[PDB]
């Protein structure tokens, strides 16, 4: 409650898509997650649902944020707080509100908070080629995604101070734990097109078919019943976390550029280590000595962002994100000048 003024002023317009996440980063001194988590979890009423104290939530955010590595240019707690902001924005949209249940909202907001915890600033493919402890521990399969969810549950339930789940009932926790794990694991790159195509095929195309019939009261209930199944709610949750995770190209230009520099610097660090250690170079284009950041951002947006956000926008209606996406794409194209 008693927040200092600059951090309070940094968190004023957090329902809005335009949000100065880097000012929140500077004002909190690399602690944006704990302050933005407290406000978001309070506004959604999360501890009322989980029956946790404000003091149990505080310790939980603390130990989760602590295990985010500040030395990572991108994969630090500021990224998680940003993904929490985009997650809350999507939940607040009319289509998600009338489709998802309160337990899903709780699963999404916790999942955004924990989804990259203890990221080492290296890709899964780096850890497998290096034979890292977590690649041997997780058998080269979704190495970091399994670690994030597992460590998050180790930190939460391992201590009575941090366990925000301790006052829940048996069945509710099993359902909520399975929801979090599924959203955290869905962020793995190799499953990108699989999760996008399942969303298009099972949601967008069926929903577009039924919208051709009309705006009938009996028709809306068929649409409501179809979307609200457990299978389709899972597919929406995977899409929502996946979009929030890589929402930075749909941000205001000033933030879009900062996120590009951070993730690029992070991939250049891995490339310097791979050449030094003799490891196979998994991202050859991302070398600080040869990489055109604007052109790599264009390739990134064409490969992962454009179709995914096209489908998500067709479902949720996200005009501001697509307008920013267009403006940012044109900015990158305009910097060539050659
Ligand atoms: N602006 C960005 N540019 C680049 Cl080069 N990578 C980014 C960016 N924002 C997040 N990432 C991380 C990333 C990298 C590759 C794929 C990816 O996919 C999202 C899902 F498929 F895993 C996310
Ligand atoms: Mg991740
Ligand atoms: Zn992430």
């Amino acid at each position: 409650d008693d927040v200092p003024p600059r951090i309070a002023r940094a968190m004023e317009n957090e329902e809005y898509w335009d949000f100065d996440i880097f000012e929140l980063e500077a004002a909190t001194h690399n602690r944006p997650l704990i302050y933005l988590g407290l406000k978001m979890f309070a506004r959604f009423g999360i501890c009322e649902f989980l029956h946790c104290s404000e003091s149990t939530l505080r310790s939980w955010l603390q130990i989760i944020e602590a295990n985010y590595h500040s030395s990572n240019p991108y994969h630090n707690s500021t990224h998680s707080a940003d993904v929490l902001h985009a997650t809350a924005y999507f939940l607040s949209k009319e289509r998600i509100k009338e489709t998802l249940d309160p337990i899903d909202e709780v699963a999404a907001l916790i999942a955004a908070t924990i989804h990259d915890v203890d990221h080492p600033g290296r890709t899964n493919s780096f850890l497998c080629n290096a034979g890292s402890e977590l690649a041997i521990l997780y058998n080269d399969t979704a190495v970091l995604e399994s670690h994030h969810a597992a460590l998050a549950f180790q930190l939460t339930t391992g201590d009575d101070k941090c366990n925000i789940f301790k006052n829940m009932e048996r069945n509710d926790y099993r359902t909520l734990r399975q929801g979090i794990i599924d959203m955290v694991l869905a962020t793995e790159m190799t499953k990108h097109f699989e999760h996008v195509n399942k969303f298009v095929n099972s949601i967008n195309k069926p929903l577009a078919t039924l919208e051709e019939n009309g705006e009938t009261d009996k028709n809306q209930e068929v649409i409501n019943t179809m979307l609200r199944t457990p299978e389709n709610r899972t597919l929406i949750k995977r899409m929502l976390i996946k979009c929030a995770d890589v929402s930075n190209p749909c941000r205001p230009l000033q933030y879009c550029i900062e996120w590009a520099a951070r993730i690029s610097e992070e991939y250049f660090s891995q490339t310097d280590e791979e050449k030094q250690q003799g490891l196979p170079v998994v991202m050859p284009v991302f070398d600080r000595n040869t990489c055109s950041i604007p052109k790599s951002q264009i390739s990134f947006i064409d490969y992962f962002i454009t179709d995914m956000f096209d489908a998500w926008d067709a479902f949720v209606d996200l005009p501001d994100l697509m307008q920013h996406l267009d403006n940012n794409f044109k900015y990158w194209k305009g910097l060539d000048e050659m």
